[PDB]
C-alpha cells in the first residue's frame, strides 16, 4: 500500500562511490552534479555504508566534506539526506525547540503525522542522541491545550484497530457536537481525549456520523470553536486520521503555493518520506491540485537543488 520513490541500489559498491565522492570533491571546486546524481539514487541506508567506506579509505568524515564543499539549500539538502532514518525526525524535532523560539508547525507536523510505532522509536532515538527526553522538551517549550495535545500524542498510545462498535461511534459524535457547536464555549478536554486516543477506523466513521448529525465536517467546526495553535494541530490530527499521505501532499504544496518557498518544510517532508510514502503523497498531491508535484518543485525550486529535489520526487504526471 504505502511506497516511497526512493530505494535500494541493486548493483551497490560502497566503496566504488566512496571513491566518486572523493573525485567529486578533491581538487578545486566541486561536481555537484556526481554527488547529486549518486545520493539521490541510493536508500538510505546506503548512504551510510558509503559514508563508512569513505572514512575507512580516506579517514575522512563524508558529510563534514559536503558541508565543506556545497552551500545552501543544496548542502542543506543533501545534509539531510545523509542523516540516518531512525535519527532525522529526531532531529528534526530538537531543532525546532531549541533555542529562543520554537518552530510549532515542526512539531505539530510531525506529531501529529506520525503513528504510534515512530513516535515511539522517535522518542528513544532522540534521547539516545541529545540525552534528554522528548516530552520533557516539549512541555517545556509549550503550554496551554496545544502542549496537552501533544503529550497526549506523544503517549503513542492511540486504541488499536478493531471491529467498529456503532453505538460507541455514535456516542463519541454527539459527545464531539456537545463538547463545541451546542456548547456556550468549548471543552477542549472531550477533543483531546477523543481525538487522541480512538482508534483510527473508529475515528473515521466518527467523522461522517458527526457530519450527518451536526451538518458541519468536524474541520469546520474545529474552526469555528478553536483558534491558534490548537487549531492547526487539531486540523493536523484530523487530517492524518483521514490519510497522512494526503494531509503532508497539502503541507508541501502550502510550503510551495505562495510565492516564494517554505524549503525547510520542502526538504523535510519530501526526505523524511522519501522511503516511506512519498509515492502515495504524489498521487493525493495531483488528485486535489491538479498539478503533479514534479511540475510543482520544478518551477519554485532552482539550481542543484531544483535538480537533486526533482530526482528524489520524481514522475512527471504526479
Ligand atoms: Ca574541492
Ligand atoms: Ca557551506
Ligand atoms: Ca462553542
Ligand atoms: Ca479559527
Ligand atoms: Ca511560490
Amino acid at each position: 500500500a504505502l511506497r516511497g520513490t526512493v530505494t535500494d541500489f541493486s548493483g551497490f559498491d560502497g566503496r566504488a562511490d566512496a571513491e566518486v565522492l572523493r573525485k567529486a570533491m578533491k581538487g578545486l571546486g566541486t561536481d555537484e552534479d556526481s554527488i547529486l546524481n549518486l545520493l539521490t539514487a541510493r536508500s538510505n541506508a546506503q548512504r551510510q555504508q558509503i559514508a563508512e567506506e569513505f572514512k575507512t579509505l580516506f579517514g575522512r568524515d563524508l558529510v563534514n566534506d559536503m558541508k565543506s564543499e556545497l552551500s545552501g539549500k543544496f548542502e542543506k539538502l543533501i545534509v539531510a539526506l545523509m542523516k540516518p532514518s531512525r535519527l532525522y525526525d529526531a532531529y528534526e524535532l530538537k531543532h525546532a525547540l531549541k533555542g529562543a523560539g520554537t518552530d510549532e508547525k515542526v512539531l505539530t507536523e510531525i506529531i501529529a503525522s506520525r503513528t504510534p510505532e515512530e513516535l515511539r522509536a522517535i522518542k528513544q532515538a532522540y534521547e539516545e542522541e541529545y540525552g534528554s527526553n522528548l516530552e520533557d522538551d516539549v512541555v517545556g517549550d509549550t503550554s496551554g491545550y496545544y502542549q496537552r495535545m501533544l503529550v497526549v500524542l506523544l503517549q503513542a498510545n492511540r486504541d488499536p484497530d478493531t471491529a467498529i462498535d456503532d453505538a460507541q461511534v455514535e456516542l463519541d459524535a454527539q459527545a464531539l457536537f456537545q463538547a463545541g457547536e451546542l456548547k456556550w464555549g468549548t471543552d477542549e478536554e472531550k477533543f483531546i481525549t477523543i481525538l487522541g486516543t480512538r482508534s483510527v477506523s473508529h475515528l473515521r466513521r466518527v467523522f461522517d456520523k458527526y457530519m450527518t448529525i451536526s451538518g458541519f465536517q468536524i474541520e469546520e467546526t474545529i474552526d469555528r470553536e478553536t483558534s491558534g495553535n490548537l487549531e492547526n494541530l487539531l486540523l493536523a490530527v484530523v487530517k492524518s486520521i483521514r490519510s497522512i499521505p494526503a494531509y503532508l501532499a497539502e503541507t508541501l504544496y502550502y510550503a510551495m503555493k505562495g510565492a516564494g518557498t517554505d524549503d525547510h518544510t520542502l526538504i523535510r517532508v519530501i526526505v523524511s518520506r522519501s522511503e516511506i510514502d512519498l509515492f502515495n503523497i504524489r498521487k493525493e498531491f495531483r488528485k486535489n491540485f491538479a498539478t503533479s508535484l514534479y511540475s510543482m518543485i520544478k518551477g519554485d525550486t532552482s539550481g542543484d537543488y531544483k535538480k537533486a529535489l526533482l530526482l528524489l520526487c520524481g514522475g512527471e504526471d504526479d
